[PDB]
């Protein structure tokens, strides 16, 4: 019932309590682990409520306290009146950085206390939502340097009135399909692409146009917007040594910024929560550029370095793989954008997976995700056991929103 | 009950059955998953119907399933099994016994070849220096001179847990190492605890970086005794740079035969604690586990500098470019001494068309993706886009305590 999770690399034993707490499953079972599958009412809402006010006054040195007592009744009441109930701003921001903290497949999570939260709740349409998201961009860019944000749209009511972004990401680049059969852009974003242009976006069908927003407010029909050029800092990619790598015409944006999940805090629930942070290089130059079903560029830029690609064993694959990921460090780097290596960054989280064992009793882990998709061995992740299991406040997945609307 | 599993990067669907036949239990509860933690006497009660188990699958598989002969054979097991409390298995459920163990080993890439296994019973072996002799004859044969070939050799199973063959070894070849005074470590880190024994046991060791270790072997219950490989026997690989020049002044070789033998094999409920398999390599396990684990030989550093990369700050990614050079040298030295190597691309490639053939004609593959990707370029290789479905499947392959912790010494 206490477990223990073992670093194979330095022989140290951390002990897990914490996953005693968590209440939602895995899809694992006795009999199966599903560890590597992407996607495994009034009654309902007080003791989630309850549980998630527990750990807020728990956490500010207040538990069993008056004004605990009194906002547990208040929200109590609020229940049975409303249906619903509003957290405050202090609870709000408490539980986003939760989420952030919960969220197990998450390799950058030392950073979780530092997270701008932006209240969005007085939000009632797509031109509003269009200007938060404007500040929250030009806020988190901060002209390369980073930092951690969220903007909180209006919770879920009655599932009629949802906020939504359409978008995947805020800022991601078009895909078309071509009568050539092939692809033009970004393969990932062909659908949504289409979603755009039967909604009346006007494309340049170029290679990287940055995708407009389709911004949907209080389940109404969803609207679109251009994000101002001038907030979309992006950066031209080049290598240090070799002088051809520019000539592949490759370019990324700076900003990360997940806008199709759902928060719950406290079972409520945030079908509009735009974050973003700053990017792990893997990302772009691994999956992003080399990925098959994107990019995918591995061939031409091997070719460009002459490599044997006759035999796999030659590693040309591999050899250009490293090459492109130092491109994109060093692109970002150069441009003064903030970026984080893979073994930077999985060495932070080493670091805070010991402070929440220690300070805090465990830390989920999603072992398949926290692992970089390069050199894996070699950073000290891949060395690390994990437990993974789900706590509250969370991120969650949720259906994409044209699947579910009736226009 | 059905299950799918998705490939993200070909949105190729595949629907397992197979896991309803699943027994054993994975770590992992509705609420907690352990899937990447390393490691999460029977009575004649739970035998037999292990045993019935075993024996449906083997005739089924013959299809001679309720047959005259599998009737004849559940009852001559039965009759065994209460009259003397276990039972033996003939040599056709031997072999197809330990070919399905490695069928159903979850964390293995290189399954293509399950099929392909040259089983040698030894289960006619009564002591130390006879294991040393069919040990000596599976390396040999399984070598074949760089031509490998796949082998097990299956020793006596396990009687009251009072006399139980054990290999020592974790594997049958591997290179000492030895803790300096200084802290500093010569030769193999991972395999100090083991060394140390053996030279307590007796060896002479000549501590060198690359020391073969000799085998330490118990029969019956008995204290292990220790035997040198023939060195004639030990196919060694020197490694060296196809373009690098100096990259051989390293002074680094390697073995050609991976052979594990410190695993149990379970058979119909019986338990072989002795049974040595080996296959061939994938280069990763040497060029990127062996040598650039920080715990292990640990060369990034010296490679990474003679390549005259900038070391200042990990952002110019100079271990994962020395990882590369270091991963095309182990598999350039193999082929040129035509001992036989597989790339991780070929094997994750291989692995899934296998998977895929599991699926279309045995309902299912269990696969542990945290083992399945390669230890660098994961994302590169098909396997990282693919989900899997892991779960247990008798005949199997069960870790077991290592022996110098729970035997009984005689003296
Ligand atoms: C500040 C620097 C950050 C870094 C370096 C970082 C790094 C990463 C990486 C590499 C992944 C894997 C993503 C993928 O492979 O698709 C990830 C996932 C994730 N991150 Fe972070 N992140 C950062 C900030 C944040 C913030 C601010 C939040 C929330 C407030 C967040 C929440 C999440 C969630 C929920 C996932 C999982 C998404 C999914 O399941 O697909 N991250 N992060
Ligand atoms: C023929 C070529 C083979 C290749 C290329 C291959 C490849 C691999 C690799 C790369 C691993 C991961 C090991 C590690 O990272 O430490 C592994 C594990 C394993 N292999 Fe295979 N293997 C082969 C043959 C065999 C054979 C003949 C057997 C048994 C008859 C076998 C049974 C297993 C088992 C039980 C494991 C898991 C070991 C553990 O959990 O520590 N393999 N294999
Ligand atoms: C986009 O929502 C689904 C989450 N997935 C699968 C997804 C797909 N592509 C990119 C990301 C971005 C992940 C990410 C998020 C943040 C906040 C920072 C960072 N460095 N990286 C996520
Ligand atoms: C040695 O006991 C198994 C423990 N583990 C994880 C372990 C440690 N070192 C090397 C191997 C070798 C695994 C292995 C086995 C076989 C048969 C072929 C092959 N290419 N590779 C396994
Ligand atoms: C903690 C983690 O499970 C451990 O480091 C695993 C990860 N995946 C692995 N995969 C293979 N093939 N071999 C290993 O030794 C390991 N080690
Ligand atoms: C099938 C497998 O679960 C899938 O490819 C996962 C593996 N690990 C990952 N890890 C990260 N960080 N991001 C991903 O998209 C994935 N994809
Ligand atoms: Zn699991």
């Amino acid at each position: 019932r206490f477990l223990k999770v073992k670093n194979w690399e330095t022989d140290v034993v951390l002990t897990d309590t914490l996953h005693l707490k968590s209440t939602l499953e895995t899809g694992c079972t006795e009999h199966i682990c599903m560890g590597s599958i992407m996607l495994p009412t009034k009654d309902q809402l007080f003791p989630l409520a309850k549980e998630f006010l527990d750990q807020y006054y728990s956490s500010i040195k207040r538990f069993g306290s008056k004004a605990h007592m009194d906002r547990l009744e208040e929200v109590n009441k609020e229940i049975e009146s409303t249906s619903t109930y509003q957290l405050k701003d202090t609870e709000l921001i408490y539980g986003a950085k939760h989420a952030w903290r919960n969220a197990s497949r998450c390799v950058g999570r030392i950073q979780w206390s530092k997270l701008q939260v932006f209240d969005a709740r007085d939000c009632t349409t797509a031109h509003g939502m269009f200007n938060y998201i404007c500040n929250h961009v030009k806020y988190a860019t901060n002209k390369g340097n980073l930092r951690s944000a969220i903007t909180i749209f209006p919770q879920r009511t009655d599932g009629k009135h949802d906020f939504r972004v359409w978008n995947s990401q805020l800022i991601r680049y078009a895909g078309y399909k071509q009568p050539d059969g092939s692809t033009l852009g970004d393969p990932a974003n062909v659908q949504f692409t289409e979603i755009c242009i039967q909604q009346g976006w006007k494309a340049p069908r170029g290679r990287f146009d940055v995708l407009p927003l389709l911004l949907q407010a209080n389940g109404n029909d969803p609207e679109l917007f251009q994000i101002p050029p001038e907030l979309v800092l992006e950066v031209p990619i080049r290598h240090p040594k070799f002088d051809w790598f520019k000539d592949l015409g490759l370019k990324w944006y700076g900003l990360p910024a997940v806008s199709n999940m759902l928060l719950e805090i406290g079972g409520l629930e945030f079908s509009a929560c735009p974050f973003s942070g700053w990017y792990m290089g893997t990302e772009i130059g691994v999956r992003d550029y080399c990925d098959n079903s994107r990019y995918n560029i591995l061939e031409e830029v091997a070719k460009k370095m002459d490599l044997d690609m006759r035999k796999t064993s030659s590693l040309w694959k591999d050899q250009a793989l490293v090459e492109i990921n130092i491109a994109v460090l060093y692109s970002f780097q150069s441009d003064k954008v903030t970026i984080v290596d893979h073994h930077s960054a999985t060495e932070s989280f080493i670091k805070h997976m010991e402070n929440e064992y220690r300070c805090r009793g465990g830390c989920p882990a999603d072992w398949v995700w926290i692992v970089p998709p390069m050199s894996g061995s070699i950073t000290p992740v891949f060395h690390q056991e994990m437990l993974n299991y789900r706590l509250t406040p969370s991120f969650e997945y949720q259906p994409d929103p044209w699947n579910t609307h009736v226009w």
